[PDB]
C-alpha cells in the first residue's frame, strides 16, 4: 500500500470549541483528513503530518512521530515558542489581516462598556437598584491609549472618530491626527495623568515589562478604569488589585494574563471591579480562520513549502 | 415679594445634584432647591418646575406653580399624567440627543455582538471560554423607528460595519441602510434581523406592536434593545420567548413606573440586562442652557415658551 498523510486537531480547548473548529476546518480542508487528537490510534498518529493547534498539550504533540510542522489558531504564539521551540517543527501563527480593524472594534467596544456605566449598571442589576449616573458627552472625556503601532493606531482612530478626547503614547515620536500624541518614558506619567480610560495596546519587551507599576497606577486619576489588551507583565497585578481595592482605579477589563487561561483561583475572577475576558478582543472568526490555515495547507501540500514560521 | 424654582426628580439623588449644579450657573440669578430641601412656605414660592419624572405628588404641593419645565425630550407620559393641573409643560429639544442616543444604540449593539452577557456569566462561573466571533458586516442590525433618533442610529450602526435594517410606518430612504416601510413589511424586517434595536414613539399605532406573535418572527435567539418605552413590547411574551430560547437576551432601558420597582422579575432575569433609563442621559452642560434660555425669556417677557397639548 501507498502510505497516507493526515492532519491532527491538537487542542485543549473545551470539545465543544475544538468541534466548532473541526467543523470549520473541514469545510476550509475537504479531502484532509483532520480529526481530534483524542480521536486517533497510535497508527494513524503516525500518519500524521501537519498539527493544527490551539493550547495543545506538548504530550499529544510528542505523540505525533513523523509531525512536519505546526499551524496555530492563535495570533500570539509567545507561550508556545517558549513551550515548544524544543519539537524542531516549524511554528506558523495565525496572521489575519483584518486584526488591527477588529482590535480597533474592541477598543471601542470596550471603552464603551466602561464610557456608559455598563458595570455599575450590572452591579446595581444585581442589588435591584435604579439608579441613573452622571452622563458627560465623549468630547469632554479623555482616552490613553498606550502603544501606537499598527494596532494602537487604529484604536486610537476609532476612539477620536467616536468623539472621545483621544491621548496617545509611544516610546518614539508619532503623529496621528486629531490625537493628541505624547512621545517617551518622560512625557509617560503626564499623559497617565490626563487620562479617565485607559486603553493599552503596548508590546511585551524588556523597557515595557512591569511598565504599569503601583507608581505609575498612581499617576492616573482617582476612578480613572483601564482596558488590558497588549500582555499580562505590561501591568503589575498585585499593584493593580491595591489600586482597584483602594478606589484609585474604578474598573479593569482585563483579557490577557501571565498564565492563561487564567487558573480558577486568580482573584480577578471574583472582583467586583474587573471583567475579565478570555484572551478574544482580537481573535478572527473562525471561517476566516480557518481558510488562511487552509490556503497555508493546500500551498504545502502543492509546493512542500512551509509557511513563514517563528524563530 | 420673590419667585423660585423647585426641582422635582425620581432620579438618584447624585443625579439630581448634578443637574442642579448644571442649572445653578446656567440660571444664576434664581433660587433652585430640590424639592424636599422646601418648606411649606418656600414652596408656596414656587412658579417653575423643572422635572424628570417627577411625583406627581411632589409637583401637587405646590400651589402657585405656574409652568413646568421637563429634562427629557418625550413627555408623552407627563402630558397625560398631568393633565388634571393644566398648566403646560415644555418639554426639552435639545440638539445632542440624537448623537447621545445613536451612540447608546452603538454601544449596547457591541455590548450582545460581542459577547459580553456571555463572557460575564462566564466569569461568574469561573469558566475560560472564548465564544465564536462573526463580522460586523455578516450580522444582521434592524432599527424599529427612523425618525430623527432611530436614523442617527442606524447610520452609526452602519459606519460601525453592521449590515443594517430599517423600519418605519412612513417610506424613508436612508443610504447604506436596508429600509423597509409599513406594518405590511415588519415581519418581513423582524424574519431577518439578529439584533433589533427599538426606538419608536408610543402612539396608537405602536402599543403592543412588539407581542407574542411579533417576537415570533424574529430568528431564533435574536437579542433585543429596547430603548422606546414600555408599551411598544409585551412583558409577558417577552419573558416567554426569552425562556423558550426564541429570544436571547433582552436590553431594557424603559418601564411604565419608574423607579422599575423590587419586584419586577426582569431584574433577577439572567437573559434580561436592566438599565434605569439612560436613554434620557445628556450632558446636562447643553441641556441646562437650554432651560436657562427659556426660563430667562420667561423671567423678561411673561411668555410660556412652546408647550405641548
Amino acid at each position: 500500500f501507498q502510505s497516507m498523510s493526515r492532519i491532527a486537531l491538537v487542542t485543549r480547548l473545551s470539545p465543544e470549541a475544538e468541534a466548532h473548529w473541526a467543523g470549520h476546518l473541514a469545510r476550509a480542508l475537504p479531502g484532509e483528513r483532520i480529526d481530534g487528537f483524542r480521536e486517533l490510534s497510535p497508527a494513524e498518529r503516525a500518519e500524521v503530518d501537519i498539527a493544527i493547534v490551539a493550547n495543545p498539550d506538548p504530550a499529544d504533540l510528542a505523540e505525533l512521530p513523523n509531525l512536519v510542522w505546526i499551524h496555530s489558531l492563535w495570533a500570539g504564539v509567545e507561550r508556545l515558542v517558549a513551550e515548544l521551540g524544543h519539537l524542531a517543527r516549524p511554528i506558523v501563527r495565525l496572521v489575519d489581516p483584518e486584526l488591527a480593524r477588529t482590535m480597533a472594534e474592541a477598543a471601542l467596544a470596550w471603552t464603551y462598556y466602561l464610557f456608559r456605566d455598563m458595570p455599575a449598571y450590572a452591579a446595581q442589576q444585581r442589588a435591584r437598584v435604579w439608579k441613573g449616573l452622571p452622563y458627560k458627552r465623549p468630547e469632554r472625556t479623555t482616552v490613553g491609549v498606550l502603544g501606537l503601532g499598527e494596532l494602537g493606531a487604529a484604536a486610537a482612530l476609532r476612539l477620536r472618530d467616536a468623539g472621545f478626547d483621544v491621548h496617545g503614547w509611544s516610546r518614539s515620536p508619532k503623529e496621528i491626527a486629531g490625537v493628541t500624541c505624547h512621545a517617551g518614558e518622560e512625557t509617560l506619567e503626564r499623559m497617565l495623568g490626563q487620562v479617565e480610560i485607559l486603553v493599552c495596546l503596548l508590546p511585551l519587551t524588556g523597557e515595557t515589562r512591569g511598565l504599569l507599576d503601583a507608581r505609575r497606577l498612581a499617576c492616573l486619576p482617582e476612578g480613572a478604569q483601564i482596558v488590558n489588551f497588549a500582555r499580562g507583565p505590561i501591568l503589575d497585578s498585585a499593584a493593580l488589585i491595591e489600586a482597584l481595592d483602594s478606589g484609585r482605579i474604578g474598573h479593569a477589563v482585563l483579557d490577557v494574563f501571565e498564565v492563561e487561561p487564567l487558573p480558577e483561583a486568580s482573584p480577578f475572577w471574583g472582583h467586583p471591579k474587573v471583567t475579565v475576558l478570555p484572551h478574544i478582543s482580537a481573535a478572527t472568526d473562525p471561517e476566516t480562520a480557518s481558510a488562511i490555515v487552509g490556503a497555508h495547507v493546500a500551498d504545502y501540500r502543492a509546493t512542500g513549502r512551509i509557511p513563514p514560521s517563528v524563530d
